């Protein structure tokens, strides 16, 4: 199995063990990062100038000459064979080199390796990530960790631009980062470097720039600066603004000064990028002249970003010929995926889906915008390093399944079970929705609609609904215990025990569908509890100004386990003319239903459960009785 | 239902309306804590010149004086009488009075009363809690908690003394109180009035004490400053201590001093009592004169503590004859339970029982030593007031349950179930011991043994399966239950471990009962629950002497453990597989444990879970002066 997945491959049934004694030849000549690499898994291994012949080189290196035919006329290009007698490893250029090393570190299992022979190469010439979510931005120790997890991928870009990076934003966009940031973004690029992958540092001052040569000045002053902690790509992002840095003219005229100027003028830099104001089709006036006026007036060795025919999208044929035509450069592609920084109550740990794969031709570059959750991101980034390689054989469930087992091998079912559970947004302003429990979602219906009606239910879809609640349980709680990366552990916890919550009340619903007057009220009152508890970790968990709290399986389960219990409730009241609350989401003040926000008390007269010092919509009052109220807390 | 409940009681068969007009009589005169109460029960309702006749008072006052023949001649003793024409509230004291009224707000039920005569007076005159226990004392709001539930069970006595005020015992007991908690005690103190208890303020100077006059001269000086904070009942401490201080006849000299130019000189002095430093049979060095020097040398009227046979004991008529002999007076009883500051990671939420029922004419005073944790405590001392006020009608098991149900009737199923698997000590180096989890015991030892010897009873099966989810329908209710927050808060701790004792146990069942990779995914389950409770056990209730929380460990733990191992032996020699069975998780390896910071051999080479600054290893002994260890009975790390 290898990701991505190479575009030709011929294997053997044969197996070879990997060579005690061995020559080396090339590793001189040779990339040094991809010599680095193969010097790693030949350790304890004996080098010699007689023994199993091992070439490594690139295209033109006097060590891969007899191959050169073999070698893929491709950037990032490389060949590789494991027979009996040698083992080749040649790219066509020093990348090429790296990533054959890559794919061999990925055949080779307990010492031994395959009889093979690959010639591969990336459809797309831009692979990554950029980090540049709204939202907490991701630590140092997380960021080092993405750049190797990367360059195992074979993704070769990197954008830096947080948006609540003040050095990255308005104002402090003119401002050198203070020393210890420096630093750090110092070694940031040299890892990049090391991994083969392009650090592009974006900067985002459209907000409160002036089109005059004060700014022009400030914003190449701090490139220089960028350009002496090692920075060899750059961007200038010019996305969720308003005012004069949004003049098409303007932005052609900085991103060709700079060009011209900078990146034109200095020895050896690499990338260099732009984001629209105009990002998406929705948000593109078709009968303004911003995006022709950016096609017509950029210079053509410039990118221009797209996020696609909406704010969040998948990138289809017809809507990368449209972005195109415009723009006369193949898009730049910014997919927003798994970003989460307009639905922070959920974590996005389902598979990549949904971007056409026919259409690499057609797009510069692909990277993905992930969450402030950088471990959990991975799930979506190896998908997408694999799906931006090879398009044309990306395998959705199977490389979601291989990111999962990749990141955390000591636990890949436990993981596969709380991601399968943790994909779908929730409604959002946006419209974009991912699919979520989908296994379960015929059982969950038909149960639910047999119920509802007064039909009897399948035995079979009430222990399958039984047997997720037990799997979710064991899932949260081997997670919650796991040490193999605890960063991962740390970031999903929270959500971790709302999902053994969720679980909880299922089976404890379950068992109210199922005896007696009193076995009822003692499972409705434990339901009553565990709902209480949910509702703790929605307000004290995870408490930011936009969508506070930790939402969990909610496409699918969630509901189903509502709406039984509303409905088992409903019909032990009309048995036992009882009246038992039926209210699915435990609210501790009383009003149609009422929400906690932060500090804010909501109707989707109000008595509180104490007094507060009281806004509505000003108030310190004392008040317990009164569409939002604010009040002290 | 009366707790405690009265020493004569006859019920009618007729209910009658709490009035809605009612002529009061006797209010101006009679105790006005207990018109307050009375008042209070009396709100909605009218006051005139007419309607239903309520008479309240105390023997010789105008407005019950009639009823003289019908008030008991005892101390703190009342009578009450409710039927169709009239109410009577008489006590044969203020106290007593007071106590009618707690026992009439008890009878009252959805505006109803009985038609009932009562006669009712303690069996022991003196009925409390000792706040004397090693560590973090009680808090204000709790103390507050406390007096107004003994005046409601009519608990008469508070003695403050808790080891760690260092106000109350060395080095600082020399020094008045700084002016906060001055200002509170003062607090305490009015409300203990209010509530009918005598607020003693204890000291406890053995410890640095010299025999000479600054040390006398300050300690008098002391007990003048609290007398100015308004406490009029005292006691001097010599427990627990070493040296000078021990002498038997410099403290009865001493107390005889207090006694003499303090207790004999002020107005209203009402107890003075000293522990002993031999304060049980078993510390009582045979032979020795301490305690007869102590029953000889010290005025009649000062009581002598005691906490029975055993450091910690519980009170047998054998037991307070052997020391009554001694001290030449009837024991003043310092019972050391629910006390668990030697068992800090157990809770002791079990009935009050084993103290002989027939002895009140032979002991002083009897007063629980409770728990750190005040509102949990509550489950004793609310059966010990009903033992001390009426030991011949004391029911153990009913008691418990009715204390359970008046701390917490939103939630009393909930949390018994909790109690009646958190009652156990462990074991301990003073050997005392309680009852837990009795009901399900024969299920879980026929169910263990049919293993262990060679099939289980479906039935024995399906206990352990209903008990383990009551257990978890019983955690989960008490986490969110906000009718008493600081009890929630107080077993938090414990609530979430005995949760995961119940998951740990449905998990290990099913291990019991299909096919190979179910029983892995249920192993695997296990595993990190027993991680996590590890984990709480390391975090929580981090003290120096016992840390962490233990729960439900006489019979659930030791059952569900050898559950697990036992079918991990099965499967292991089924399959020819390597499982662990081991119970308790451990992240270091080679018996190891963890306390705080040291990791130990249960009295060749030990690998940390992570390289560690090391501190010292005692085995001999050395300092390993922060140097890196992650390879090497205790090691102590920076942790
Ligand atoms: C071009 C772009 O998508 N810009 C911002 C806005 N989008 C829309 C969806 C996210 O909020 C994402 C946010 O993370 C980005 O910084
Ligand atoms: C008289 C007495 O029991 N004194 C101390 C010693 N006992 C023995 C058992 C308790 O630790 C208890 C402790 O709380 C007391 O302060
Ligand atoms: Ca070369
Ligand atoms: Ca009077």
């Amino acid at each position: 199995s290898l990701q991505p997945p190479p575009q030709q491959l011929i294997v053997q049934n044969k197996t070879i063990d990997l060579p005690a004694v061995y020559q080396l030849n090339g590793g001189e000549e040779a990339n040094p990062h991809a010599v680095k690499v193969l010097k790693e898994l030949l350790s304890g291994k004996q080098s010699s100038k007689k023994g199993m012949l091992i070439s490594i080189g690139e295209k033109g290196d006097k060590s891969v000459r007899k191959y050169s035919r073999q070698i893929p006329d491709h950037k990032e290009g490389y060949y590789l064979s494991v027979n009996e007698k040698e083992i080749v490893l040649a790219g066509n250029d020093e990348r090429g080199t790296y990533y054959a090393l890559q794919t061999f570190a990925q055949l080779l299992k307990d010492g031994k390796l395959p009889e093979v022979e690959i010639k591969d190469y990336p459809s797309v010439r831009y692979r990554g990530v950029v980090e540049g979510f709204y939202g907490t931005p991701w630590s140092h120790q997380a960021r080092l960790s993405q750049l190797k997890f990367y360059g195992k991928n074979k993704m070769n870009t990197y954008i830096y631009g947080p948006k609540d990076d003040p050095y990255h934003s308005a104002p402090n966009w003119r401002l050198p980062y203070p020393d210890k940031e420096a630093a750090q973004l110092q070694e940031l690029v040299a890892v990049a470097n090391e991994n083969e992958v392009d650090f592009v540092w974006a900067i985002h001052p459209g907000q409160d720039i002036k089109w005059n040569k004060e700014d022009r000045d400030l914003l190449l002053a701090k490139f220089e600066k960028m350009y002496q902690l090692g920075v060899r790509s750059f961007a200038v992002f010019f996305d969720d603004i308003s005012g004069e840095g949004t003049n098409p003219q303007k932005q052609a005229e900085l991103l060709n000064y700079i060009d011209e100027k900078f990146a034109q003028v200095k020895p050896d830099i690499n990338q260099l990028v732009m984001c629209p104001t105009e990002y998406n089709k929705s948000w593109s006036n078709p009968n303004g002249n911003y995006l022709t006026t950016l096609g017509d007036k950029l210079n053509p060795s410039i990118q221009i970003m797209w996020t696609g025919d909406r704010v969040i999208s998948d990138i289809t044929r017809d809507g990368i010929s449209w972005i195109n035509e415009r723009i006369k450069r193949p898009a730049y592609i910014w997919w927003n995926f798994p970003v989460s920084d307009y639905v922070r109550d959920h974590l996005l740990l389902g598979p990549v889906y949904g971007n056409d794969t026919t259409i690499a031709k057609e797009m510069s570059g692909f990277v993905t915008n992930p969450m402030e959750h950088a471990e959990s991101s991975k799930i979506a980034i190896y998908s997408v390093a694999s799906y931006a390689w090879n398009p044309a054989k990306y395998d959705t469930w199977q490389t979601w399944k291989d990111a999962i087992r990749t990141i955390l091998p000591s636990a890949a079912e436990e993981l596969e079970c709380f991601a399968m559970h943790n994909s779908d947004l929730g409604p959002n302003g946006h419209g974009y929705r991912r699919e979520e429990s989908m296994d379960i979602q015929p059982a969950a219906e038909r149960f639910l609609k047999a119920f509802k009606e007064g039909k009897n239910y399948d035995k079979a879809d009430f222990e399958t609904l039984q047997y997720t609640f037990e799997r979710m349980k064991e899932s949260a709680d081997i997670l919650l215990m796991n040490t193999e990366n605890k960063p991962l552990i740390v970031e999903i916890t929270p959500w971790v025990h709302q999902f053994k919550l969720t679980a909880e009340m299922g089976e404890e619903v379950l068992k109210m569908v199922e005896r007696n007057e009193s076995y009822f009220l003692r499972k409705y009152n434990h339901v009553k509890a565990l709902q209480q508890q949910m509702f703790y970790i929605d307000q004290t968990s995870n408490q930011n100004p936009y969508q506070p709290g930790v939402k969990t399986a909610t496409r699918v389960i969630k509901p189903l386990i509502d709406r039984t219990f509303a409905t088992v409730v409903k019909f032990f009241n009309q048995k036992f003319n009882a009246h038992l609350d039926a209210t699915t989401d435990y609210m501790p003040h009383k009003m149609l239903p009422l929400q906690v926000k932060a500090n804010r008390v909501l109707i989707s007269e109000i008595e509180l459960d104490a007094i507060y010092p009281g806004n509505i919509q000003g108030l310190k009052a004392p008040v317990k009785f009164v569409f939002v109220l604010t009040i002290e807390k």
